[PDB]
């Protein structure tokens, strides 16, 4: 599966490891030459295995649903550690069963529930490769409000840049030094089912979308994309969640 060395780690490595996990995520048909994710899986083919060195080379293996990209649960060490979520749950029943013992978070993994749980927006929260490194050590020695925090991190540095190209950027101009998420990065994270959907919708409506999706752009500025000549579809939205999923 996808592994990453944050030893070492440029701009270029990490650059490798979100092309190797977009490339990992299973796919048959394109939408306006979008990879689409499938509507299911069965079995443990429905989950993807990340393996994350930190910086000192201690590691965590990350399991991502292929066909959303969210993470349900992570392996430190031999202990286990899975959402409160049906999903979650259940995805446990194929991964990880190895693990001593298996710990469940207080928290689902939503990016909103995660927030509560961390303290904080993550429109505060630094991101960007020393964060990832930082967010790697903190899964690996259990807190709970901790973790909540580094998840934020993991998600947006792993499965968010896989979706968006541009996310993927910010997190290269990051790469020595973390700074929070722009507004339109948000915005992104935020809009990537409606765009999936959109654009999905477009195929019987000549590439105009039946309702327009509202970002930010990189400046503050809010725009509407209507159609799929738009940067965001053409340019930087690299994966398509399944509108069989929404
Ligand atoms: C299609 O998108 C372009 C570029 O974003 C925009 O300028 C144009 O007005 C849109 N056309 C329609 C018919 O919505």
């Amino acid at each position: 599966d996808v592994s990453f060395r944050l030893s070492g780690a440029d701009p270029s490595s990490y650059g490798m490891f979100i092309k190797d996990l977009r490339n990992a995520l299973p796919h048959t048909e394109k939408v306006y030459n979008i990879p689409l994710l499938l509507p299911s899986v069965s079995g443990a083919g429905r989950y993807l295995l990340m393996h994350l060195f930190n910086y000192d080379g201690n590691t965590i293996t990350v399991a991502v649903d292929v066909t959303n990209v969210y993470i349900m649960g992570y392996l430190a060490l031999t202990t286990s550690y899975f959402f409160n979520e049906p999903a979650a749950d259940l995805a446990s029943q194929y991964v990880f069963r190895s693990a001593r013992r298996k710990i469940t978070l207080p928290y689902s993994g939503n990016y909103e529930r995660l927030q509560i749980a961390a303290g904080k927006p993550r429109e505060k929260i630094p991101i960007g490769l020393p964060a990832l490194d930082t967010a790697i050590s903190t899964l690996l020695h259990y807190d709970s409000t901790a973790a909540a925090g580094a998840l934020l991190v993991l998600i947006q540095t792993t499965a968010e840049a896989a979706r968006f190209k541009y996310i993927e950027q910010q997190i290269q101009e990051r790469a020595y030094r973390d700074e929070v998420p722009s507004s339109a990065t948000i915005s992104l994270e935020n809009s990537w089912s409606g765009l999936s959907k959109q654009i999905q919708l477009a195929q019987g409506n000549n590439g105009v979308f039946r309702t327009p999706t509202v970002l930010v752009d990189s400046k503050g500025n809010r725009v509407q994309i209507t159609n799929v000549t738009s940067n965001v579809v053409t340019s930087n939205i690299q994966l398509l969640l399944n509108t069989k999923n929404i």
